[PDB]
């Protein structure tokens, strides 16, 4: 089930939420547009990005634009399913009711374009909103782990993988600012609103992706493979370029 | 009508679009998104500690603008287009073809925490929050095209924009002042992020931006042809939750 992503209206992202280090176990957000989303290849011309099918799936490839420098980042993403606007303080308990499932996702960053925007003090959205910059899955409804219900933030593992080799690999347990704060830290700025998609954050082994590779990403409940997707990369047709 | 808004999937913006001296009109840019989340129509359009609850059949969210606490905010009238088909990387487009290209336009305001920006350039990081808090995109009714349809050749020229706080004008400038064109716009922008109708693309402020604080009143217009086509007003309000910025 992909229909989810037509109900989606925003995508909000938190960055470096994962700790590297022991030591260590302040946030700050950006957005992404809904057209950057891409589904599996098993879920006009010189398109890269047409518009959501009506089951909501968008089947292709990641599209690798020229000049670019393309970054993985292996991300869980919340289905929001509240209207949550200026929430005081949310507990662990209360993200399983704020949410209708989560989904696996790929947060794809135009590393060389963030660089050059990092520097000039410039914003973020085209390094992180090209077409096909969101991979994403079908939808894990909740039901599917009920049985965790008072706490969700130490059940999942998340991993990527490309050209057969695991590149990154970690648990939400290592999440700096857990599910219920994130819910209820953006809520006092940018309020939720049904259908949301929330993305969490990436573990560290952040890797390159060039047209040819072949992507393989996996979502762990409890250890036990409950999501698994494979992404092909292209190049990107169209005139675009990036050349600093 | 505001029921556009409703089929609205995103809302990108151009930035530093417009001359402030004649010199630069004889002759870079850069984009960011908004949330639909911020978007907040005139009192007179149509829960508890909530700044925003999605939107009305109608399209509509009457309301005040929420300065939050600790934030400057600075105003900026643009105009927007309301794209009506599929773009993904087109080659070039004409002037001719923006009207084509469009369902109409309606007059919007880019509303930023200023102070909440700053920082962020400094830190290099997303100007997301600084663009996107609740209530940071008061938006008019839309002016379908067939207003205009009489200058379907070239749209370009025929719209100004202007703001004012307080009863006194802050902002005034033609479209024609703008440093990339419509059509340009629409095709750069559609060879990185593609558009599909329903999106909401701002395209700049003239010179002039000031501040807006609690208890303020904001008077907007568009005019065409020098005729003055849309006449908006808001009225700001403290941000009623946990939020506020301390440096
Ligand atoms: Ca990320
Ligand atoms: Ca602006």
């Amino acid at each position: 089930s992909y229909n989810y992503l037509k109900a989606a209206r925003k995508i909000i992202c938190i960055g470096r939420n994962y700790a590297a280090h022991i030591k260590e176990l302040q946030p700050f957000f950006f957005l992404k547009p809904t057209s950057s989303i891409v589904t599996p290849l098993s879920s006009p011309a010189n398109s890269t990005f047409n518009g959501l099918n009506e089951d909501g799936t968008n089947p292709g490839p990641i599209f690798i634009p020229r000049g670019v420098k393309v970054h993985h980042e292996i991300e869980l993403a919340l289905i929001v399913s509240k209207h949550l606007s200026n929430v005081t303080k949310m507990k662990p308990e209360e993200v399983y009711d704020s949410i209708s499932g989560v989904a696996l996702a790929l947060d794809l960053t135009a590393r060389n374009v963030q660089d050059e925007a990092k520097k000039k003090g410039l914003p973020w959205t085209i390094s992180k909103g090209f077409d096909t910059f969101m991979p994403i899955s079908a939808i894990v409804s909740r039901e599917k782990f009920s049985s965790y219900k008072s706490n969700l933030q130490d059940i999942f593992r998340v991993k990527c993988s490309v050209n057969g080799q695991l590149r990154q690999d970690g648990g939400t347990n290592l999440m700096l600012h857990p599910l219920h704060k994130i819910l209820q830290h953006i809520s006092t700025m940018i309020s939720l609103e049904p259908g949301d998609i929330i993305l969490t954050g990436t573990p560290a082994g952040v890797g390159e992706l060039k047209p040819g590779d072949r992507v393989h990403c996996e979502l762990l409940q409890n250890n036990d493979n409950i999501v698994d997707m494979n992404f092909e990369c292209e190049n990107r047709p169209g005139p675009y370029e990036f050349r600093e």
